[PDB]
């Protein structure tokens, strides 16, 4: 036969009998010839008739083929269409052609099969459809063993051909529709031989997300897409996905395993080197698990099928805890997050091609300091979006700031209302030649001018605003020359590596050079930019961070160093009491900063002794220096130190026990609490196996929950005093 | 005086008959039976109101529309006009004449169509057969009430469906209707960037109920409808519904769903920007957790075009709990509630109104 | 690949008494692949000399054609162009033996683990049955295909083309060192 899905290519039947309806229409003709497309028919657009299809290429069947069930005889609503001769003119023909190609039931495209003696519109080497060699034949030349699971494409064997929703690579950027990187490269590239790294080939390790780890597939793509790749690699595609039309099929099971599956089996077939890394399972399964691949795939893995994978470690041994084959197939990949240092030219180098979004220009550097600085303040984060997230963030604040252009706006909102109101009032009153006010009349002389010379200022604000638009917005234009023939190179293009080098090198620089030469200068403000149409991060960051976080203004300096000098110097200031802890203490804070200090680990200091006093100003006062929330620091109790461990603090229930609020009491806080410092009573009546345990994490400046988790963000202190 | 826009694109084909010819002439009906496509509506396309006959969706066999261009003339363009010999301005009178139905008048199927077996001259030609069907093209054109008396394309010039079932979002404020309540600007006026910033630009304020949470977006809009924008505004609007489209029915399943297939190209279509939310959490949600707008949302957040605002905080956590799985790549926060007097103020300012109301 | 591969061995015993929880020999055998790795590495595209001297010679070749136009490029002018073209043919020649030293030698050495492979399957093709007493449907055509194949081997294996570039071949170890791998 030919499907169950069949309905919509074969709804066009009574849609060609749709004039008025028929007693039938017959199988010369139904909308499957248009099918889901406006030309040729899939198939025979592209599908399965496409290219060799024979007649109707676009128009040629279709275009008159509506001439035979045009038109009712009486039709109000009576009736639509029906085969009739046709009825059984695909019956056998439909499941004659398929012989066995790995499949189940009828085809269409097995309908497709032998075509039939006349029933179309069309001439072609027969009355049948198109020409010749479509259908049963051209599938079988295009295609074999897949349709849909009951059912496909209405009338025709199918336009459907890949995996529903699939996430482009090749052609992804192939267009650069995605950035250049930088990032873990070889580090990467490291990984991406070894992604090739025989019998167990993938990666199966990663630790954590959201720094491009993503990006890097496709900057590991690049070299990829660049095409220069091992052989054994050098074929290859993905769409490493998540969902599907999935929720789609209700309350039934596998809906991806639906198209999953048979995704297994589109990607199961040879289509040479196409690589399957899928994304996050991974982090799927666990409880609930859907067994998408994950039992299948162990096996399905079967002849090179080649996925590559991305996660977080915990995550990651949150299946160390599953365990299994979980440890086949899987392999060895980390990651990292770099320094600022390593980040900037990451942060550099595309922030204008990032620009545009806002359409502006950057500053230089400090920014990715203020970043840093900034990075510091906010570092939960990841630090390369933390730019983005400022960058954009600074942008769009900017873009507040700037690109919304709200500083004439209001003016213009109060002086386009303070244009025309004090004006009426001016000219008249009591004593005219007298002196009791002599200015009376001077009032209207700007005033006149308020709005007025708001249109220059309209003008102005435009006007280099336009030569900050010709700066910019030339640019982003200019800027694809370089830019689309560096994607334009992609045949080894000597027309691009001539050409628009050409169109690039003679108009790029020197246009470069116009926008800035048409910055002149101003004298209200630096330069011919009157917005400065620019960005100052310490600036932009101040509120920034502030509207991040809270009063700078202090910071909105660093120096620090001298500020750890006098407030030290002047701790008194803020204490008046035992000195020379300050120093240490603040030789400590040298040692903070020292950083020739051992890395390992945040001071130690003393036990002080007494309490309810300085000490409590001593236990505040830290980060009254440094950090200037003395809110801050953690607490414990020496009595809450049990004879066992449930400790509350880190650890509690780890493995398999009662709650997982159990011990990220310190974590999610230090996660959130990236810098304080600690409390326990006088630290000093501790349980000695805690104090064990304390110590034993309290020693080694870097550590990882006893829920498994990262410990010793280190350069917080805590000192703990008895 | 109604409709030159389903007239405009029925009877109004005969300024698309000539470009200059013709003043009187019906050479070519459905503007000049040369325009748009079968896409959404507007244009020569599968049929005017409702035509069965040839391919739907489809404006010409071979190439599409372009029927009978350039008629026998040079240029007599604004002789003074008429369609269908002389009754082309009549032609928007046969809407209702066949009537399987569209509106009265004005209609792209309206006033082209309303000749029965006439359009200008084939026989009569575009999408149609006899008469009184108004049903294969015009139910597909979601016609019938498909006319309204705001400035659109009856029955051809336009096609709207999310657009259709459908709250004014945008225009709510245009047209006067609720004021400024002065308050958060600023915050909105910040959030205004995360209106336009490159990701995570998804809005939600899950602070203050009623006012507070209404009074927001509409000064929004309001700092919207301003239209001062750098950018996006300029070229960008919005959408916000909650089983406010069509139906938040039961009647079989899928009914969010269903009304996602507008929610799908919902933004797609291009017109603008629209970028906006409905409110809800467990409507931001679905049913326990479900993909109604939801689990498909990143394909969203793929088609961009995105939603903004929250609700009341804390089940933003609950979520943010149950997952951020995308709102990780959402982002927004809020602030909940102002004091007394400026309030006062602005209630001083909101006196007058509804007193207004009451005088 | 080849490898002289004897420290190369002795490196498993310290891998292995490197890392030796994972299961020694398969922990062992994970060293061949991170042999391989580290010859894939040195692989890459092509093995490693190009691939990396594409960091100079293509990078030369891109001095070849990149500033093919600017402004104005003809003889003395700021656009230094065509020079490279004098120079890396030679170089970017010796590439194609360089090519075929791993290439015309993996077409060779395609044959190498074809040969004895295709006698696995032939030789069992000759174990087809051979061990139900069946004997000369076997030999019948394993008659001469031993020594033919294992001849070609013979020939094949023989035969070097390097000037003496490393041993007795040409990239196979492709410049490989297990050591540092
Ligand atoms: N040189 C670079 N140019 C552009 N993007 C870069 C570069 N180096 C790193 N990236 C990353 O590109 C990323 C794009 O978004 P990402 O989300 O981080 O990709 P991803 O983070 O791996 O996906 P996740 O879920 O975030 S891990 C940014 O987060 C940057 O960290």
């Amino acid at each position: 036969q030919f499907t169950e899905r069949a309905l919509t290519i074969l709804t066009l039947a009574q849609k060609l009998a749709s004039d008025h309806q028929h007693p039938q229409l017959q199988p010369i003709h139904i909308l499957a010839a248009f099918i889901e497309t406006p030309e040729d028919g899939s198939v025979p657009y592209l599908q399965n008739l496409i290219e060799k299809g024979r007649y109707d290429y676009d128009l040629f069947k279709k275009v008159v083929n509506r001439n035979l069930v045009r038109i009712p005889q009486q039709q109000p609503a009576p009736a639509e269409i029906t085969p009739s001769y046709a009825l059984g003119k695909v019956l056998q023909d439909a499941a004659k052609i398929q012989k066995q190609q790995k499949d189940s039931f009828i085809a269409q495209d097995h309908i497709l099969f032998a075509l039939f003696n006349d029933s179309s519109i069309q001439q072609i080497f027969k009355e049948a459809q198109v020409d010749i060699e479509a259908i049963k034949q051209q599938a079988l030349e295009l295609r074999g063993n897949t349709r849909i699971d009951s059912r496909g494409a209405d009338t025709n064997t199918p336009l459907e051909y890949l995996s529903k929703y699939a996430i482009d690579m090749t052609e992804q950027a192939r267009q650069g529709k995605l950035d250049p990187v930088i990032g873990r490269e070889e580090e990467i590239r490291s990984t991406i031989r070894v992604l090739a790294r025989r019998i167990k080939s993938n990666p199966c390790l990663i630790g954590e997300p959201g720094i491009g780890k993503t990006a890097i597939i496709e900057g590991v793509a690049q070299r990829i897409i660049d095409d220069d790749v091992p052989t054994i690699l050098q074929g290859a595609k993905l769409f490493s996905l998540d969902l599907a039309a999935l929720t789609a099929g209700a309350k039934y099971k596998g809906d991806f395993e639906e198209r999953f599956k048979g995704v297994l089996k589109e990607i199961e077939e040879s289509k040479t080197l196409i690589v399957l890394f899928i994304d996050e399972i991974h982090m799927l399964m666990g409880n609930g698990k859907d067994d998408a691949a994950n039992i299948l795939k162990p096996a399905l893995s079967r002849g090179q099928l080649k996925v590559i994978g991305a996660t977080t470690n915990n995550e990651y041994r949150s299946i160390v805890e599953k365990d299994g084959a979980f440890e086949r197939r899987f392999q060895k990949i980390e990651v990292a997050e770099p320094s600022v240092r390593q980040t900037v030219a990451i942060l550099r180098g595309l922030q204008p091609k990032y620009e545009i979004h806002h359409g502006v220009r950057i500053l230089d550097s400090a920014l990715v300091t203020a970043a840093q600085l900034a990075k510091r303040y906010l570092p939960y984060r990841r630090l390369p979006d933390s730019a983005l997230d400022l960058v954009d963030i600074s942008c769009a604040g900017v873009a507040v700031a700037r690109d919304s252009k709200p500083e004439e706006l209001d003016s213009k909102e109060r002086q386009l209302q303070l244009i025309q109101v004090e004006i009426k009032a001016l000219e008249r009153d009591e004593d005219a030649d007298s002196t009791t006010k002599d200015r009376l009349k001077l009032a209207r002389q700007k005033e006149a001018s308020l709005q007025e010379e708001l249109e220059p200022l309209r003008q102005r604000y435009n006007e280099e605003k336009h030569g900050h638009e010709e700066l910019t917005q030339a640019k982003k234009k200019l800027d694809e020359l370089e830019n689309k023939a560096l994607d334009a190179e992609r045949r080894y293009d000597t027309a691009t590596a001539a050409d628009l080098r050409y169109f690039a090198i003679p108009d790029i620089k020197k246009q470069i050079e116009k926008l800035e030469d048409q910055v002149a200068e101003e004298e209200r403000r630096a330069g011919a930019n009157s917005m400065i149409q620019n960005v100052v991060d310490s600036d932009t960051i101040s509120e920034t961070a502030a509207r991040l976080t809270g009063i700078p203004v202090k910071k909105l300096s660093e120096s620090e160093n001298e500020k750890l000098i006098h407030m030290e110097r002047d701790l008194s200031s803020e204490v008046v009491g035992q000195m020379d802890a300050i120093k240490a203490v603040s030789n400590a804070v040298r040692l903070s900063r020292s950083g020739l200090a051992n890395p390992r680990q945040p001071a130690s200091f003393l036990f002080l002794g007494l309490s309810g006093s300085g000490k409590t100003e001593l236990a505040k006062k830290v980060a009254g220096f440094l950090f200037n929330d003395e809110d801050m620091m953690i607490r414990v109790d020496c009595s809450e130190l049990s004879e066992k461990y449930a400790v509350s603090k880190l650890l509690g229930t780890t493995a398999g026990y009662v709650g997982y609020d159990e011990g990220g009491f310190l974590t999610n806080q230090l996660q959130y609490k990236p810098y304080s410092v600690l409390l326990f009573d006088e630290v000093e009546k501790a349980h000695p196996d805690v104090l064990t345990v304390m110590l034993q994490m309290l020693d080694d400046g870097r550590i990882t929950s006893g829920q498994g988790k990262t410990i010793d963000c280190s350069n917080c202190i805590v000192i703990m005093t008895s």
